[PDB]
């Protein structure tokens, strides 16, 4: 369980969605997420596109950060200005894109990837305190404390 | 102390300050992070938005990431450029926050999150070469070397 | 070899190339980038900016990923839109930079760093896959899977 995930599918089966998250290759860190609908987006545009799937299971002390592709940043002059999902998301990932563009508009294609997934390790804080410190004699105040 | 933080609150007890660094939910793997003052960017504009703390300790392995918030990228046009924080690291976070918008300017409130922090693990590497691969015999030759 | 990074030199010996990936401070988590020769980003210009380095050998449980420095995006209006090295990937790193100036170039210059390059800890996913639940009752159903 320490390295697998599971993908959630939206649409029922039987019925035309976005190509499923695909393992880059060659490559290891990341997956290719794919458009359901296609669009071009105009210049100086952003965009929200749905994928047509979710993160059902996450891979142990893993969360999920969508971050773009080299190519179509250089060539479609494109960034993916967010995009941290939480382990205890449900819903459909949907990848935010910017076009910087001033003449070009971007196609969003069915078969064509518009962002990657990378499984990240980060640290889910058991212990929190907040404390004030006196600038001239280094004495301190715990403000608050909590445990998770 | 592998999975425990100190935020170091700036403003002294009693005084007007930033909401603190908090997680939203148990699923949160960021903390919501808040303006110590009220602005508004204007179109185009780059701020540097201070959040009224600093962190004294981090988890073990980790360092933080100041990361864009879904909902400001998207509700409000903007991004957030940069945000290392090394492990050394004395001051107080301030959030680098771009509006993209050619019309709009961006509220930034009291009670609003800007942005959020990650703590995610890195390798603090203790053994580095530089190595140059002679190309008619492929051998390796150590141009320096340094331990951590 | 668990903490453990070896960059590779694209210039032979002798030859003037950029300054080698280097932390700041010993409580630096990333390395600062380098870049091989000195150009201007000219306004709204995007620029790929060769930093004469390779990455050989990379942590276990790790990748390369290139992030902006803060007084670069602050003091130039600039942004890395795009960086993850893959553990893969032996080819020069080059930093992609976007200069958001309307009016400003960017000077790119030999001793000053342009990027950092952090090594994350990420998950190499050895099982996939995929299904469909039910709302109704939670029942599942894989419709793929793979290793």
């Amino acid at each position: 369980s320490s390295a697998s995930v599971v993908f959630m599918r939206f649409a029922p089966p039987g019925e035309e969605t976005a190509l499923p998250p695909r393992r880059a290759t060659p490559g290891s860190v990341a997956y290719d997420l794919f458009p359901s609908e296609e669009m071009d987006i105009e210049p100086m545009g952003l965009a929200k596109i749905s994928t047509g799937y979710g993160i059902d299971k996450f891979p142990d002390g893993c969360y999920g950060q969508i971050v773009s592709r080299s190519g179509m940043t250089w060539k479609n002059n494109t960034s993916v200005p967010t995009g941290t999902i939480d382990v205890d998301y449900r819903g459909e990932l949907k990848v935010i894109l910017r076009n910087h563009s001033a003449e070009k508009s971007v196609p969003i294609r069915k078969g064509t990837s518009i962002a990657q997934l990378i499984f990240l390790r980060y640290c889910d804080v058991e212990e929190e305190q907040i404390v004030y410190i006196n600038e001239t004699t280094g004495e301190r105040t715990i403000i608050d404390s909590s445990s998770k």
